[PDB]
């Protein structure tokens, strides 16, 4: 059993996922794979943690994941340089999620959500 307001966010989470079928973001960036990450970026951000989130009843709003994973986007053009693989994917993957998150789309699952209760 989950709120109209989860299934809303796994739905996002899912078409956001489509946008990466790399698997650059699905799972935390650790110090092993990028020296120095836990010292460089304060708050890290994956899509797994986003989903524990969901799972969890964390978020209030869409507008709180859309601040998660711009987070997460944003982190990965701090820590790499502008000319990696990485850097240049997450510069896409925010514009296009940005486009799945647009305030139209909030809008209407927001109408949706609310007349579910
Ligand atoms: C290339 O493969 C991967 C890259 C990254 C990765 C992501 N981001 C955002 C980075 O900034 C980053 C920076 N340095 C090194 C690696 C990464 C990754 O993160 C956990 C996992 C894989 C493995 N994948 C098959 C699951």
């Amino acid at each position: 059993e989950q709120t109209p307001l989860q299934e809303a966010l796994n739905q996002l989470m899912r078409q956001l996922q489509r946008k990466d079928p790399s698997a650059f973001f699905s799972f935390p960036v650790t110090d092993f794979i990028a020296p120095g990450y836990s010292m460089i970026i304060k708050h890290p951000m994956d899509f797994s943690t986003m989903k524990e989130k969901i799972k969890n009843n964390d978020y209030q709003s869409i507008e709180e994941l859309k601040d998660n994973f711009k987070l997460m986007c944003t982190n990965a053009m701090i820590y790499n340089k502008p000319e990696t693989i990485y850097y240049k994917a997450a510069k896409k993957l925010l514009h296009s999620g940005m486009k799945i998150l647009s305030q139209e789309r909030i809008q209407s699952l927001k109408q949706s959500i609310d007349f579910m209760a």
